[PDB]
């Protein structure tokens, strides 16, 4: 029994679609599966006000650096939602990839067939088609999903997940002018940071519940000029070589210098300098020890400390804003626009519930172990968390993927696990995802793993796994790299130990932090050498 399809890419956002044109491109018979109307991914489900990059337009948008939609016009330095959207759409259209995808659909389940070689792939729990590969694209983030909170579905006014905001006829977002409305904001990540200042214009009352505030530095971001643009364009080769070449694939790279190697006069005014230069300089142009010691870091956070002090007016607010939790740029940098001024406003309250718990949603808004909130809106900014773990994946011998990687992700060069042949992860936090620009990071990794299934087809090779010891080399060195960084005390929780019944301990990371020019070079040490540390067949 052989395979109607050599592929089957589920997602289509910026991933997806183009690991579907590129097997196409090849030659190759490919069908992409994705849940919604039509093509983005993030920037098809993502709505919410103020929905912008974090990376600057021009080096996000691969498809245009690329030669795929080279004529592309960027409005602004970092892209809001709809300006992404149409990016998206117009690489689509440029790719002709909309006519090998089934839309509206879920891929409900994936079983691999031992036998033949081949992935039974299962649509809305109904129709079944089969691929020799299968390849996953489905998100470095999982969900909407109302989050973990009793009396959601009791509140009478209104409510918005920031994942799910409701839509007019155009596309465009509803119910978000909040004039006379009394709001609250559940979150602080780079989604409740966004939303909060522009919130803040027309509500009115604003109550922001925050559990767990993050360092947030300021985004700078302005229009881009016809002139700056054309520039950029004609500069399209160097900068695609120079993103290449850095460890994150964003335009920055990191300060050869030591924190102690200059005093604290020249640090202050180092840092004064990036801090106000628009995008992630002061994070990524860093001091090269930034996330490796513990007093290198702790220059920054000092000063990003202080700026967060000059900002918002009553000092109160200010050192609940300041976070003592963690490191600076352990978790992904948000950025803001006005983010701490907002605070200063009459309209705007910041709620603390670390020391407050909420401990319910109610009918009138929300209730506080020591006070209730009474509410009109309530915006749901509360995160993702895998996308592959709502997919029924089975491999060999019936295992779950889910139990495979119970005590942590176990893949060779983040991209296959053992006992799932033929299968291929892109993009997801095991595999780099958390601090990449996912615009390149993503793009490249489809083009490997295009060369992995083209040098298969062309041998003949119908079966791909990594062996025992490839794979377990491989997720100890990337726990290794994980360790050797200020991430691993952080968050405790990225690191699974397992202590086995016989008294063994394992020790995986959740997140793959290695450079990804590195990480590249190593892929093809692989590859080169007819794909050492696979077994083919
Ligand atoms: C608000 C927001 C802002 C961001 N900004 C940046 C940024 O500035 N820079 C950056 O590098 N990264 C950013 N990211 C990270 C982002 O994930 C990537 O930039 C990129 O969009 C990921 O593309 P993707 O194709 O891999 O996944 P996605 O864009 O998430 O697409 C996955 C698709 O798969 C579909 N899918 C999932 N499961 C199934 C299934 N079972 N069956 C059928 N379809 C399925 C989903 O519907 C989705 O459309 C941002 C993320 C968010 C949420
Ligand atoms: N380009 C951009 O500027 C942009 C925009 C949005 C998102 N992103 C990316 O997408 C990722 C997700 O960001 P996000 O902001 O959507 O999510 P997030 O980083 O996971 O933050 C969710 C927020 O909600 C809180 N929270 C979660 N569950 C809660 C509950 N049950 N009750 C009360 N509070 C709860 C969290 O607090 P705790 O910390 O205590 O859990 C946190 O403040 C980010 O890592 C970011 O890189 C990027
Ligand atoms: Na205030």
């Amino acid at each position: 029994k052989s395979p109607a399809l050599d592929a089957v890419v589920i997602g289509a956002g910026v991933t997806g679609i183009y690991q579907a044109f590129l097997i196409n491109q090849a030659g190759m018979k490919v069908l992409g599966i994705e849940a919604g109307e039509d093509v983005g991914g993030t920037w098809y489900w993502n709505r919410y006000p103020g929905c912008r990059l974090d990376t600057e337009s021009y080096a996000y948008g691969y498809f245009a650096l690329k030669g795929i939609i080279p004529e592309w016009e960027w409005s602004e330095n970092f892209a809001s939602q709809p300006e992404m959207l149409r990016y998206v759409n117009r690489a689509a259209d440029a790719m002709d990839v909309r006519k090998h995808y089934r839309f509206n659909t879920r891929v409900t389940a994936a079983r691999y067939v031992e036998n033949d070689r081949l992935w039974e792939v299962t649509l809305d729990n109904e129709e079944v088609v089969t691929c020799r590969f299968l390849i996953s694209a489905t998100g470095p983030l999982s969900a909407s999903r109302m989050p973990d909170i009793k009396g959601i579905d009791s509140f009478k006014g209104e409510s918005f997940h920031s994942s799910r905001w409701p839509t007019d006829a155009e596309g465009a977002p509803k119910g978000v002018d909040f004039t006379g409305k009394r709001v609250g904001v559940i979150g602080t990540g780079a989604t409740g940071v966004q939303i909060i200042p522009i919130a803040a214009e027309t509500a009115k009352e604003l109550y922001v519940f925050q559990r767990t505030p993050n360092w947030c530095t300021p985004l700078g971001n302005s229009p881009m000029s016809k002139e700056k643009m054309d520039s950029l364009r004609n500069r399209y080769p160097t900068i695609l070589e120079y993103v290449k070449s850095t460890d994150t694939a964003f335009p920055y790279h990191r300060d050869p210098r030591k924190g102690t190697d200059v005093s604290e006069s020249e640090r202050d005014a180092f840092f004064e300098e990036l801090y106000r230069q628009p995008g992630y300089g002061i994070w990524l142009s860093g001091f090269r020890d930034l996330l490796l010691n513990k007093e290198s870091n702790k220059f920054l956070a000092d000063f990003v400390a202080k700026k967060i002090r000059q900002r918002v007016k009553d000092p109160v607010v200010a050192e609940k804003l300041i976070p003592k939790d963690h490191p600076f740029g352990a978790k992904r940098v948000p950025m803001e626009t006005n983010y701490y001024e907002t605070y200063n406003r009459d309209n705007v309250h910041l709620v603390d519930i670390r020391e407050a718990p909420i401990q319910e949603v109610t009918p009138e808004g929300i209730k506080t172990a020591d006070a209730a909130y009474d509410l009109d809106v309530i915006i749901y900014a509360t995160g993702f968390d895998g996308s592959l773990d709502r997919i029924d994946i089975r491999g060999k011998d019936n295992v779950r993927l889910i139990d495979a990687w119970a005590e942590g992700p176990s893949t060779y060069l983040g991209l296959q696990a053992r006992g799932f042949p033929n299968f291929f992860t892109l993009v997801g936090p095991h595999n780099g995802s958390t601090f990449c620009n996912v615009g390149v990071c993503g793009g490249l990794q489809a083009e490997w793993v295009l060369r992995m299934i083209s040098y298969m087809k062309d041998n003949g090779f119908t079966y791909s796994e990594p062996t025992q010891a490839a794979e377990n080399r491989w997720t100890e060195e990337v726990y290794a790299d994980f360790s050797r960084t200020l991430l691993a005390e952080a968050n405790a929780w990225w690191v699974k130990t397992t202590t086995k019944p016989d008294g063994s301990v394992v020790r995986r990371t959740l997140v793959h932090v290695s450079g990804g020019p590195e990480y590249r070079k190593r892929c093809e040490q692989v590859a080169y050498n007819n794909y050492n540390g696979f077994e083919l067949a």
